[PDB]
């Protein structure tokens, strides 16, 4: 079978992974989906201890889970097998690698020979589905497959979906960069994510965000999720 699944179900259940890096350009998704991965990854093996860390240069675990993170790590409220650090430089480290553009400089020797072993180090690219995002997530590949650091997995985020004359228009355009992408990602988990209806905050809601990354999400079937955030 030569069609991937579109999702990150072969990231999240590749057991000896000790690196599970996140980047894309600015705005695209990166706080929510590495905090949404960190939170799938704490649930399912509550006795195993992970490590969610942004390099961006803002409060944004702070914010996503509505509580105060630092340079020293400390337990979320309600996950105490999840930690979460915020610094502007555990069974796996999940990193939010913001700015991406700048972070690629900082990823480049023993801790070399994990980030190149595709059993311990992949790099999740998050993108929209807008030329500069498509088209700075193609360039960010490239330079990670010249540095021998894995990718199998990209996200789509923000997407409307068929069917608001803006909406109309705009899904016009992203399905035409998606349509792209399904070419150019053949051989990727290739993850559609839908835009719900307001932005994603506190551990609930980012475990609800994080049900369809594994578990392909079907507009005409799983639109409540859009809607079904408290
Ligand atoms: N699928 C989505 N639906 C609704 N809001 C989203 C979605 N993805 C991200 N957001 C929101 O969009 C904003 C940017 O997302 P964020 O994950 O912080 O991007 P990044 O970390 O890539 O800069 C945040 O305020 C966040 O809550
Ligand atoms: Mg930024
Ligand atoms: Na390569
Ligand atoms: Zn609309």
């Amino acid at each position: 079978d030569l069609e991937l699944e579109p999702t990150l179900e072969s990231i999240v259940q590749h057991d000896s992974l000790k690196w599970i890096f996140v980047g894309g350009k600015g705005g695209v998704g990166k706080t929510t989906t590495s905090s949404s991965v960190a939170v799938q990854l704490a649930l399912a093996q509550p006795n195993e201890q992970f490590l969610l860390i942004s390099t961006d240069p803002a409060h944004n675990l702070s914010d996503a889970f509505c509580q105060k993170f630092g340079k020293d790590a400390r337990k979320v409220e309600g996950l105490p097998n999840l930690s979460c650090m915020e610094i502007d430089p555990y069974k796996t480290i999940i990193f939010d690698t913001a700015p991406t553009g700048h972070t690629l400089r900082f990823l480049q020797s023993e801790v070399n020979e994990q980030f190149t072993n595709p059993e311990l180090t992949t790099f999740i690219c998050v993108c929209i589905s807008e030329f500069l995002s498509l088209y700075e997530t193609e360039r960010m590949i490239q330079e990670l497959m010249s540095y021998n650091m894995d990718v199998n997995s990209i996200v789509v985020n923000q997407l409307l979906f068929a069917e608001c004359k803006r909406c109309e228009s705009r899904w016009k355009m992203q399905k035409k960069y998606l349509d792209q992408m399904g070419e150019l990602y053949e051989d990727y988990h290739l993850v559609k994510m839908p835009l719900l209806g307001c932005e994603i905050r506190g551990v609930e809601n980012l475990k609800k965000f994080s049900k369809f990354l594994l578990k392909p999400y079907d507009p005409k079937a799983d639109s409540d999720i859009v809607f079904d955030l408290e």
